[PDB]
């Protein structure tokens, strides 16, 4: 059996070979991205004289359709002339290759899970934290702008990745999940650590669960482990209810999936269903953060940056990522206007 003539295996993804050049411009390298939408690979533009990603999405039209509009709010997003627009990450151009559409994007270097592995989980500094929180802001507020309204909707460690490895410069990248302000067509959205309570209660949802999504990830960036590890949703629920209690009544009286977690009382208070847990709220970010104990583990003792003082307005900043309530939870704007960020 031969698939797309042979330059396709089972899957209809292209069989890459290392060294074959593409239409007398690109020189393929190697493998650098798996994935259900297809293979990216590192290439050689002889004609700009770069380095270049390339992501070569699947010979299927399911897998075409949703790259053709993954390439719209790309284009949409490179449209605009603020320079918010550079944390995200460019798409150079794109063309159609042996049945192949293939998007090029700029060759950018490791993301933040290859960080977090190279400390062996154990998380960077609060510093580099803090440069890495300023920059997802920054990109979280042009995502928002009106014409764009974009939600990522994957926003991971993995999904983050830095332009240089010798510089502290982030760019989010994989927005072949991604969608606009509008109808709640899809209920099942974003990596379950990242995954906001409403997207958890079946709720309609805004750009507000990016901003969530943040929240987790900076906790995690920190620490070097995910705020919140749910083998599945319901454990997912019940890692958040940990840390955070019980989500506001208000919340859950609209909530569809809320019986999924929680059961109502005759009175009309919210309890966790039975089914290992600590206590709602008992699991407190003050501790899970170090605030007063040197940081995570006592590692941060003794390090510049990392007192009591600098801790407090970390702890405050993600506190107001991670509420319940997607209509009071912190905006863009306003996460860059906190004192974790002055000078
Ligand atoms: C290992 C992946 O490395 C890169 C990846 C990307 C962008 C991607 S990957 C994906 S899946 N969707 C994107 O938009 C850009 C530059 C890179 O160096």
């Amino acid at each position: 059996k031969v698939y797309n003539d042979g330059y396709d295996d089972d899957n209809y993804d292209y069989i890459v070979k290392n060294g074959e050049k593409w239409m007398d411009r690109y020189e393929i390298d190697s493998l650098i991205g798996k994935g259900s939408f297809g293979q990216v690979v590192k290439a050689y533009d002889r004609v700009e004289q770069e380095w270049v990603a390339i992501k070569i999405i699947k010979n299927k039209k399911a897998f075409l359709n949703q790259a053709q509009i993954e390439v719209r709010l790309l284009e949409l997003m490179n449209k605009h002339d603020t320079e918010m627009k550079y944390y995200i990450v460019h798409l150079k151009r794109h063309f159609m290759f042996r049945n192949h559409l293939c998007l090029v994007f700029e060759m950018l270097s490791y993301n933040l899970y290859d960080l977090l592995r190279n400390t062996n989980f154990r998380g960077v500094s609060l510093n580099l934290t803090r440069k890495f929180a300023q920059q997802m802001c920054t990109a979280l507020l042009f995502l928002a702008t009106p014409e764009l309204s974009i939600i990522h909707c994957d926003l991971k460690p993995e999904n983050i990745l830095l332009c240089n490895p010798k510089r502290s410069a982030i760019k989010i990248v994989d927005f072949g999940s991604s969608c606009q302000l509008g109808q709640r067509i899809y209920q099942y959205i974003q990596s379950r650590f990242y995954r906001s309570p409403e997207v958890l209660l079946g709720m309609p949802y805004d750009l507000a669960i990016d901003m969530w999504s943040l929240g987790c990830i900076l906790v995690e960036m920190h620490t070097g482990e995910p705020l919140f590890s749910g083998a599945n949703e319901v454990d997912q629920m019940n890692k958040i209810v940990e840390v955070l209690g019980i989500p506001p009544a208000h919340i859950l009286d609209q909530a569809p999936k809320a019986r999924k977690f929680f059961e109502k009382l005759p009175d009309g208070t919210w309890n966790l269903k039975k089914t290992e847990y600590k206590p709602p709220g008992t699991r407190k970010l003050h501790n899970i953060l170090g605030v007063e104990t040197g940081g995570p583990g006592g590692r941060r003792a003794g390090e510049s940056g990392h007192t009591v003082a600098d801790y407090l307005k970390f702890k405050d900043l993600i506190l107001r990522m991670l509420d319940y309530d997607p209509k009071t939870r912190i905006q863009p704007y306003y996460a860059l206007q906190h004192s974790f960020f002055k000078k």
